[PDB]
């Protein structure tokens, strides 16, 4: 698949979007400096509203914890969850 | 070096500054679909000011051929010819 194409769902959890789009970077064939940039570029870009509103608050210095903890509240179960 | 570099002087011929985009686009390690977006995006960002104007006028999409002809002339004459 391509990174291009990793945006996150309207209730997906970050959690589950970045682990999608780290995962995806890490198949695709490019520098170091280049997936940095991608990650700078794409990463925020591609999130949800709220997501995004909350990651552009946090600024481009933000590591990914401080936006996996900034964001944790945002959005639903998500697809990894267990019902059944 | 790195695609995410190169940058077009205030005077450099679109052409000359196309050259140098593309041998190194070539070079980088990514899949077509990435460069075709690094083209989209970083030809563009990284255009000289009267450059820019013309290529974000023009759009995406347009062939590089359609570049050049808007882009021809915007500047001075670049630094391909020997003189002495």
């Amino acid at each position: 698949t391509s990174i291009l194409d990793i945006r996150q769902g309207p209730k997906e959890p970050f959690r589950d979007y970045v682990d999608r789009f780290a995962k995806t970077l890490r198949a695709e064939q490019a520098s170091q400096e280049v997936k940095n940039w991608m990650t700078e570029t794409l990463l925020v870009q591609n999130a949800n509203p709220d997501c995004k509103t909350i990651l552009k608050a946090l600024g481009p210095g933000a590591t990914l914890e401080e936006m996996m903890t900034a964001c944790q509240g945002v959005g639903g179960p998500g697809h990894k969850a267990r019902v059944l």
